[PDB]
């Protein structure tokens, strides 16, 4: 057990191992930047807020820790350390998580339009991380520019996985929290799968090429109209797959529209980028290109290396179907904290 020291930082008591120095607030939980004397990295340290205050909150704490312990990929957020000052389960109350310090997201780098070579490299890295995530049967569910960390060398990491249901008010109105969401999940058309993340990549790619949000709807229905104007109204094949009869009825109330010509929307763009966008932004989620397929698309010929695009170890999510008490979720979390093995 390392030696811990205490300090108060913006109305919060922090107790951390001596290896972490020069703590400075940067902003669920509270987050500080620090210097890790063991590895030489600048790191981000997150102290969880009220991790075991309800059943829902205890299960969410366990969910996040299981996920972060599993993700080991250059283009995905990973765990450098996890610790608690408690010396036993009976006194266990706080959880701290440590990862690399990531001070900028895709927004801060990019209302701006990038060169085609930058777009190739950034989207390639998102898809390389997604092939890894999807290989473990994980769905991110909330891909958007603010959830993509980028550094000075244009290197990218995916973070802030969907860990809980978003509130109804969070998704209301003219908000970027909804603009990158696949239509089938935005309107609850059907049981969704990993293809929802590819829709989000297409929205992000279009915005990097044009400098403009692709579907900036003022509400759910205005956004659906923007989407159907570009990709066309559904035919009977897709309508049958929409399980809600009321959502089916609404769609059939709309005047039919053909798919638009994407070369006349993304004027001047690389024709290979135009082709890839057509394969991502397909209304029927069964027919969208997968991450593994997209990495082999000719747009990425300068970066694609099939021997350097790894998959993940399998990931057991059976706990999601389990109903447990607060103290049981808390004891599972304690076990995962003390069994952590740091990376090389
Ligand atoms: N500067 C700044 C922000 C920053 O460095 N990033 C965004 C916030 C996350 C928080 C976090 C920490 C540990 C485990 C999971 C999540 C860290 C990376
Ligand atoms: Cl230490
Ligand atoms: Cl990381
Ligand atoms: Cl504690
Ligand atoms: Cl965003
Ligand atoms: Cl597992
Ligand atoms: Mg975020």
């Amino acid at each position: 057990r390392p030696t811990f020291y205490r300090q108060e930082l913006n109305k919060t008591i922090w107790e951390v191992p001596e290896r972490y120095q020069n703590l400075s607030p940067v902003g669920y939980g509270s987050v500080c930047a620090a210097f890790d004397t063991k590895t030489g990295h600048r790191v981000a340290v997150k102290k969880l807020s009220r991790p075991f205050q309800s059943i829902i909150h205890a299960k969410r704490t366990y969910r996040e820790l299981r996920l972060l312990k599993h993700m080991k990929h250059e283009n995905v957020i990973g765990l450098l350390d996890v610790f608690t000052p408690a010396r036993s389960l009976e006194e266990f109350n706080d959880v701290y998580l440590v990862t690399h310090l990531m001070g900028a997201d895709l927004n801060n780098i990019v209302c701006q339009k990038l060169t085609d070579d930058h777009v190739q490299f950034l989207i390639y890295q998102i898809l390389r991380g997604l092939k890894y995530i999807h290989s473990a049967d994980i769905i991110h569910r909330d891909l958007k520019p603010s959830n993509l960390a980028v550094n000075e060398d244009c290197e990218l990491k995916i973070l802030d996985f969907g860990l809980a249901r978003h509130t109804d008010d969070e998704m209301t109105g003219y908000v970027a929290t909804r603009w990158y969401r696949a239509p089938e999940i935005m309107l609850n058309w059907m049981h969704y799968n990993q293809t929802v993340d590819i829709w989000s990549v297409g929205c992000i790619m279009a915005e990097l090429l044009t400098g403009r949000t692709l579907f900036p709807g003022t509400d759910h229905i205005d956004q659906l109209k923007l989407i159907l104007r570009l990709v066309g109204t559904p035919g009977a094949e897709l309508l049958k797959k929409i399980s809600s009869e009321s959502a089916r009825n609404y769609i059939q109330s709309l005047a039919q529209m053909p798919k638009m010509n994407f070369a006349n929307v993304f004027i001047g763009a690389n024709p290979l980028a135009v082709d890839l966008l057509e394969k991502m932004l397909v209304l029927d989620s069964d027919k969208r290109i997968t991450a593994a397929q997209a990495l082999a698309h000719a747009y990425f010929a300068q970066y694609h290396d099939p021997d350097d695009e790894p998959v993940a170890d399998p990931y057991d999510q059976s706990f999601e179907s389990r109903d447990l008490l607060i103290d049981e979720w808390k004891s599972l979390t304690y076990d995962e904290v003390i069994s952590f093995v740091p990376p090389p």
